C-alpha cells in the first residue's frame, strides 16, 4: 500500500530519530521535508535506508569474502551457478547505486540531511560515484561480452577486472561508519569496542584478501616454478587446502609470525610478501593501538582515581608531611571516595532541577526526616534545604565539633558513631541516623559539648550561612522556627 | 558449633565490609538480613564465600592446568588415580554449583547484594548455570557409563567431552573479578597491575591450552603422517617432551616468534596454528595494551606535571616572551612545584576540617609561632588564621614588598633569605622562620622598607583582606590587637 | 627583475605569516628587518626558503633513496650518467649549504627569527655545518682525485665515503620539521597524522637503508661464502632481484616477521642482522606508539565523553542510587549531551563577544522572538538577554514548574511537549517554540499552574536574578515592562 | 685533609640540595645532623655518595656485562687475569656493602633521610643486605677454597655460583633509580625519555644475559648432541662467534623475530628458549608501552589542543551551528590560540606577583604607554592596571564597539587594523598600537562611533568595572583623572 511504502523512506518516530531531531514535531518537520521529492528522496535515517543497508552489509560482507575466493581458487568463473551470483549481486549493488542518487546525505559540518535530489546527485557524483559504479556494474562480464565480439590472456585480465568488485569495501566502510554513528546515538556502545570490531573485521578481510592475493599473483603468472604454490607442490591441491595455506601465509604476515615453509624465491612472490607484511604489520600496529585504547577505556575511572590520588601523594610529599599523617590522608580518601572518582559539584550542575532533587531526596531525606526541625516542615522547603547539605567524612578521633568553638555548621549522621563528649556527662554515642550541633542554627552561640568520631563517621553538614540562605527563600518557615 | 558455623556465612565486621556498608551497624543490618533464609543464603562478602572461593581458585587453576594435560598427553584417563582426581574435583565443583544457588549476588547497578533465595536461584539459572553445570558434572564419565550400557571412537569423544571441564574458566574469570573488586575496596592495588596479572594469568592459561590443543587435534586424528607430532617423529616421546614442544609452538604463536621446525603441512594442523596465532596475537596485543596502561599509570604524576609545564611553555611562546624571562618562569616552576603536580585548593577542599587543620598546623604553625601577634593568641584563632596563608615563592632579586607600595599582604619566611633594603639602614637579611610586612595588618599604610629575595624565598603570605575576614570570626582577639 | 627577486627572500603577506607575526604591519616590520643585509639574509618563512626547501625535499628523498642503491647494487659509480647525478646533486646540496649561512633561524626559545648574517653564520657553524658539509661536498670523488694522484681497496673505501651523503637525512629531518611546524600554523593537521607519516617515511627509508646495508656489508667483504648473498647463490642476480631480497630481509627485521631463507652464518651478516633487528623493532615499537596515539586522538572526544559519564556512574554508585534512578540519570545524559563532550561555560568564555552573540542569537533568538516581552524590544537588549538563558533538559514526567512554588525562573521550549497541568482546566500541551512561567519575571509571586514534561523537553530558562541583572543594563526597557 | 674528607660525606650546597632542602640554612641543618655519627654516616645526597655510585654504576654495568660472558664462553675462570678482576671488583662491591651500612636512606613516605647508624643498619639488613652480600662476597672462589679442602662437577657448580654476582643488578636498578630521582630534581629530564633509557639499558642487559644463558645451559650439560651449539657444530668456534650467535638467538626472542637455524630439539634448549621468549616478549611489550608513553608525551601539548578544539566542534555540532559559523569559530580559535593550549588565568594564578608583573609589563606596557591616560601616570599604578587587561581577538567584520551601545569596556590594539566607522566621517583605520573606546572610562555614556575589525585584530581590553576596581587602589590618580 502506497502510504506504508512512502512511510518506510521517511525518518521514523523512533528512539534514535526523536533524539537526533530532538522532538517528534522536528521529526514530522523532516518527514514533511522528505515529501518534497517525487519519491526521489529516501532519508539517510529512514527504515528503508536502514534495512537496505542491513541487507547490503550482509550481502557485501558475503560478497567481499566470496569474490576474492571465486576469482582466486576456482576455474570457470563463467559457469551458471557463479554468473547467477554475480549478476544477482551486481543487480543489488546497482539498485544500491541508484538508491544513493536518491538517498540524501548526513552533512556533519551543518548537522543537516542534504535531502534534495539535484544536491544529492551532484554531491554524490563528485564524492563516490566512480568507485561505486566501477564496483557495481559487472565490468568482468562486460569485458567477456566485448572479447567474444587468446583464452589464457582473457582469463588473466577478467580476474583483475573482477577484483574491481572489491571496491565494494568503500561502501562497507561507509555504511558501517554511518550505522555506527547512528548506533552510538541509539545504544551508547563503548567507542573503543566499536573501533576494535571495525578493525578485527578489517583485519579478517585484509588477511583474507592478502590470502587470496598471495595465491592470485602465482595464478596470474600460471604458477611459475619459483612461486610458493609450485614449491609446496600444491598447484593441484583442493581449493580449500590452497586457500587455507594462502590465508595462513597472509595471517602470519599480519599477526607478526613468519612465512610459509620457505622465504620467497621469485620476485613477485617476494613483493606480494612485502606488501602483505606492510599491510599486515600496519594492521597489527593499528590493532595494538585499538587494544590499548580499549584497555585504557575499560579501567578509565579507576585509572583517573589513582591519578587523582597520586596528586594527593604529590601534595603530601611537596609539603613533606609525616608518614603518620600521610597514612591518615590515605585512609581519609579511602573512606571519602571509596576508590571512585567523580566531582559532585560538577555532576549536580550538569543535571536538571528534578533530577538533582530526586538524587538529593534519596540521599538525605532519610537523614533529615528524624530531625524535629524538618519532620514537621513543608516538602518544598525540605527539598530546598537538603540541596545545601555538604557530605563530610570524619576519621576516628577527629573532633567534628569542639566545645567553646563558634557553631558555624550543624550535622547529621549517615553512618558511624559520633560520641558527644559533654563537659558534665558520660559520652552519648550518637549512632547512624542521629543529628547534632542543632543549637547552632537557632541560637548563634559557641558549642556546649564537643562531638568526636568514634568510627569513620559519614556525615551530612548544614552551614548556618546556607541554612539562612535557604530560610530567606521560605519566610513562612523562618517565622515558624523563630517561635522556638 | 552452630553459632560459629552460621557466623561464617554472614558478611563479617572487617576492613572491607565496614567500608562497603560504611558502618558496623549497616554490617549488622546486612547480617540481620542474611538471617532471613534457612541457611539457604551465604553472603557474597562472607568469610565462607571468601575461603570457599580461595580454595576454589587454587582448585580451579590447578584443575584448568591439569585437565588439558591429562586429556591430551596421557592414555587411560579411566585409571584409578585419575578418576579419583576427577570425581573428587567434580564433587568440589558440584558443591560450588549448589553454593551458587544459595550465594546472593552483588548487583552493581543497585549497589546491593540480592541475598534472597528464589531471586538468587532465578537470576543464576538465567545467567550462568548452563556453563557451570556442564563444567561441574562429570559428563565424560557419564558418557563412559552410557557407552558401557568402538573403543577408539569412545576415547576420541570422551576427550572432547572432558574439555567441557575447561568451562570452569568462566568461574575462574568470575571469582577473580569478584575478589579483585573486593580487594580494590580493601588494599588499593594499582588497577593496571591487577589487570596485567589477570592477563599474564590468562596468557599462561591460553598458551597452555593452545599447547595442549596443538597436540590434542593431532591425537584425536590418531597422529596422521602430515601433522607436526608425526613429522617431528615424537608420537612416542615422553608426555613432558611432547607437552614442552606443543607449549613452545603455542607460546611462539602467542609471543609473536615463529612455528615448530616447519610451517604446518596438514589442514587441521594449519587451522589450529591459525587459531593459535589469532588467540596468541590477540593476547599479545591485549598485553602490549596493558603494559602501556601499566607504564602510563606508573609515571602518571610526572607525566601530568610535564604536560602542565608544557602548557606554561605554550603560554610563554603564545605571548612570545623573551628567553631570559622564559628561563625565569622555568626556574620559578622548578622551585614552586619541585616537579610535583597537585592543586592545593582542590585537595584541601576534598579533605574534612580536622585534616585540613592538621595539614595546615604542620606546615605553618612553626612559621607563625615566632610572631608576637600569634605566640600569645588562642589555638582556635591561630588554627583559623593559618588556613588563610597563601604559599608564595620568590626568586632571587624579586622584590616581595616595595617601599611606598600599599601594604595589601604580610609575610612569613618558610625558607630562603629576604633582605630588608631599608631607606636609611644596612640590609637586614631575614633568614628562614622570620616575618615581615607586619605593619600592614595593624596600620593600613604604605610600606616603610622594601624587601627583596636574596635566595629562592619560600614564603607564606597573609592578605589583610583575609586577616580581617578571620578577625571578624574572633572579635575578642580583634579588640586585643586593637590595643596595639 | 630585482624587486621581485628580493621579494621572494622576505616573509610574504600570506595566511601563515599574517598569523605568525599577527598583522600585515608586523609582517612589513620583519620585511623591513630582512632589508638590513646585502641580500645575505633570506628569511626562514620566505617563499624562496619554502620553494627551495620544497625542491630540496624532493631532491633529498630522491637522493637518499637512489644513493644507497647506486652505492650498493651497481658497479662503476665512476660512470658518466652516475657522476652527472652526483656532481649536479652535490652542487644543489652545496648551494643549500651556502643558503643556510644566509637563511636566518627560527629561535623557538624567543619566538624570533635570528635574521642577522654574523649571528646566523656563527650559530650554524656551531650547530649543523659539520654534518651538512660532509654530506654536501663530493668526498667520494675528492678521494678518487686524491687516489689518482689498489683498485679493490679504493672501490671499498669510496663506497663508505659515498654513504656520507646519507647525512642529508639530517637536512631531511630538519626541513620536514620546520615545514611541519609551519604547516600546523597554516592548516591544523592532526598531530598524530603528521607524526605517523614522519615515521612511515622514516621506516621506509631506514628499511631501504638496512636493505642496502644488508647487501653492502657482503659486497665490501667481496661476498664471502658464508654471507646470505653467496648462500642464496645471488651474487650475480640482477640489481633489482638483489635489492628486492635485501629489502625483504630488512623489512622482515623491521615489521617483526623473520629472516631470509636461513639464520645468518657469518659473524658480519649476523651483526648486521642484529643491528637491523634493533633498528627495525625500534621503528615498529615507535610505530605502534604512533598508531596508538593516532587512534587515541581520532576518537578522543568520544573517549572523553565516556570517561566523563563513567564519573557519573561512579557518583551514582558511590551514593548507592537505585537502578531505576541510575537509568533516569543515564537517559538524562543521553538527551542533555547527545554523547558529545564540551563545557559551554568554558567555550563561551574563550570566544569574543561578537562570536558569543552570533552563537547565542542562532540558538535562542528563534525561541525568544515569539514572546510578547521580546518581539517588541531593542536588538541590543535582546542580544544581552539571550546570553543569560540557561539550557535545561526535562525528561517525561519531570515537573519543570510546580503550582505554589516560588517563580525563581521562566522558560522557553526549544523542543518537546510540556503540559500546563492547571488547577482548573484541561492540560494545554505547549509544543516546541512555546514559553511559560512568564508571570515570574513581572509579578514576583508563586506559580499559578504546574508545568510537566510530556516528552524529553529541551528548554531555555531565564532566572529572575539574571533577568534583573540584564534589565539594570537597559533601564529604558525596565521602565517599559513596568508599564505592564 | 680531614675537613675536605668529612665535607665529601655531607649533603653539599648545590643546585639539587638547595632545591631538595629548600634553603642553604636547611642544607646546613642537615650537614649539622650528619655530624652526629663518628664518620659512620655518609648522606644519600652527598658528593661521596654521588661519585661512589657513579664509579659503582660504570663498575657494575661493566661487571654485569663481563661476568656472564667470562662464566659462559671462557674456560679457566680460575686464571690470574680473571681472578684479579673478580677479587678487585668483589672488593669494590664489598666496600659498597660496608658503605650501605653507613649511607642513610631517602624515606619517600616521610621525605627525610633516615641518617642515623643503628636505624640505617637495621633497615638495610631487613631490606637488601641478603641480595647485596650474596652478590658482593666471592662465593665462587669461596667454594673453590672449600672444594680444594670431581673437576667437571666443580666447574659446573662454580659457574652457577658465579652468576650470583648478577644480583648486582639489584644495586644497578637501585642506584639508577636513586640518581634519576635526584636528576629529575636537578635537570627536569622528560619522564618517558628517562624511562625508555632505563628499559633500553635493561633490554640490552637481559638480551645479553639471555644470550649468555642460551649458551650456558648447553655448556653446563657439556654440549649434548641435541642442543643448538652442537647442531650448529660451533662448540669449538671462537668465544666471539659463539657469543654473537647466542646473543642473536636471545635478541630474536626479544625483538619478536625468530630462532637460530632450527626450532629447539632438546628439552632444556626448548625451555631456555621459552624462558627467553617470555622475558623477551615481556621486554618488547614493556618497550612498546614506553615508546607509546614517550610519543604521547612528546606531542602532548598539541594533542591537548586538538582534544580541546574537538570539544569546540562537539559544542558546535550539539548546538547544530551552520557550517559558515563553524568555520568562523575555527578561524577564531586559530587566531586566538595559534594552536597552543594554555589557561592564562590558571598559569597567572600559579606565578608570584613579580613574575605576573614582569609577564604583564612585557605584554602590555608597550600598548598602554601610547595612551595619554597612562603615559603620565605612576609605574606602580600602571603595573596594577595592566593586570586587569583582558586579551580579545576580533575577526574581520566583527564590530568591537557599536554606536549607541553602553561603553562597558575600552580597548588597545596589539595587532590588526580596526576601523572607526564614525556617524559623520571617513573610516579612520586604527593600526597596531592605537587605542579606542577611551571615553567609556571617563564619561560613562553610550559609544559615539562604532569600531569594526578590518583584519584579525588582537586587542587588549579594560572593563570599566576593572578600571574602577584598580582606581579604588590609587585615589591619587583617581582625583587626577577626575580633573579631565
Ligand atoms: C602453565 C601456566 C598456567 C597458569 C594458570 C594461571 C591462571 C589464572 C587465570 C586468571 C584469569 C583471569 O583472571 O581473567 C582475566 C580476564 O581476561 C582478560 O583480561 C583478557 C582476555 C584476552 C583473551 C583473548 C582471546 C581472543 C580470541 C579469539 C577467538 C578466534
Ligand atoms: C651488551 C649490552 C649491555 C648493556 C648494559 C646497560 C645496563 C644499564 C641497565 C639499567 C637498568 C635500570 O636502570 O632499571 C630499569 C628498571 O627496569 C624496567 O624499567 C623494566 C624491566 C622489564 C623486565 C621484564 C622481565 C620479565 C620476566 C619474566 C620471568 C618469567
Amino acid at each position: 500500500m502506497q502510504r506504508q511504502f512512502t512511510s518506510m523512506l521517511q525518518p521514523g518516530v523512533n528512539k534514535f530519530s526523536l533524539r537526533m531531531f530532538g522532538s517528534q514535531k522536528a521529526v514530522e518537520k523532516e518527514q514533511e521535508r522528505v515529501k518534497t521529492a517525487g519519491f526521489w528522496i529516501i532519508h539517510p535515517y529512514s527504515d528503508f535506508r536502514f534495512y537496505w543497508d542491513l541487507i547490503m552489509l550482509i550481502m557485501m560482507v558475503g560478497n567481499l569474502v566470496i569474490i576474492p575466493v571465486g576469482i582466486t581458487f576456482f576455474t570457470e568463473q563463467t559457469t551458471t551457478p557463479w554468473i547467477i551470483f554475480n549478476v544477482a549481486s551486481d543487480t543489488v549493488f546497482l539498485l544500491d547505486l541508484i538508491m544513493n542518487f536518491r538517498t540524501g546525505t548526513v552533512n556533519e559540518d551543518s548537522s543537516e540531511i542534504i535531502l534534495d535530489p539535484k544536491v544529492i546527485k551532484m554531491n554524490y557524483l563528485k564524492s563516490w560515484f566512480v568507485v561505486d559504479f566501477i564496483s557495481s556494474i559487472p565490468v568482468d562480464y562486460i569485458f567477456l561480452i566485448v572479447e567474444k565480439g587468446r583464452a589464457l590472456r582473457i582469463v588473466r585480465f577478467t580476474k583483475i577486472l573482477s577484483l574491481l568488485r572489491l571496491l565494494r569495501l568503500s561502501r562497507l566502510i561507509r555504511y558501517i561508519h554511518q550505522w555506527e554513528e547512528i548506533f552510538h546515538m541509539t545504544y551508547d556502545l563503548a567507542s573503543a569496542v566499536v573501533r576494535i570490531f571495525n578493525l578485527i573485521g578489517m583485519m579478517l578481510l585484509l588477511c583474507h584478501w592478502d590470502g587470496c592475493l598471495q595465491f592470485l599473483v602465482p595464478l596470474l603468472q600460471d604458477f611459475p616454478p619459483d612461486c610458493w604454490v609450485s614449491l609446496n607442490e600444491m598447484v593441484n591441491d583442493s581449493w580449500g587446502k590452497q586457500y587455507s595455506y594462502a590465508l595462513f601465509k597472509a595471517m602470519s604476515h599480519m599477526l607478526c609470525i613468519g612465512y610459509g615453509a620457505q622465504a620467497p624465491v621469485s620476485m613477485s612472490d617476494l613483493w606480494i610478501t612485502m606488501l602483505s607484511m606492510i599491510v599486515g604489520a600496519t594492521c597489527y600496529a593499528m590493532f595494538v593501538g585499538h587494544a590499548t585504547a580499549l584497555i585504557q577505556s575499560l579501567d578509565s575511572s579507576r585509572r583517573q582515581y589513582q591519578e587523582k590520588y597520586k596528586q594527593v601523594e604529590q601534595y603530601m610529599s611537596f609539603h613533606k608531611l609525616p608518614a603518620d599523617m600521610r597514612q591518615k590522608i590515605h585512609d581519609y580518601y579511602e573512606h571519602r571516595y571509596q576508590g571512585k572518582i567523580f566531582d559532585e559539584e560538577n555532576i549536580l550542575n550538569e543535571l536538571n532541577d528534578p533530577l538533582r532533587e530526586e538524587i538529593v531526596n534519596f540521599n538525605c531525606r532519610k537523614l533529615v526526616a528524624t530531625m524535629p526541625l524538618f519532620a514537621n516542615a513543608d516538602p518544598n522547603f525540605v527539598t530546598a534545604m537538603l540541596s545545601k547539605l555538604r557530605f563530610e567524612v570524619f576519621q576516628p578521633g577527629d573532633y567534628i565539633i569542639r566545645e567553646g568553638a563558634v557553631g558555624k555548621k550543624m550535622y547529621f549522621i549517615q553512618h558511624g558513631v559520633a560520641g558527644v563528649i559533654t563537659k558534665s556527662s558520660k559520652e552519648m554515642k550518637l549512632t547512624d541516623g542521629s543529628y547534632f550541633g542543632e543549637i547552632c542554627l537557632l541560637t548563634k552561640g559557641r558549642r556546649t559539648a564537643s562531638v568526636r568520631a568514634d568510627t569513620y563517621c559519614r556525615l551530612y553538614s548544614l552551614s548556618v550561612d546556607n541554612f539562612n540562605e535557604v530560610l530567606e527563600e521560605y519566610p513562612m518557615m523562618r517565622r515558624a522556627f523563630e517561635t522556638v
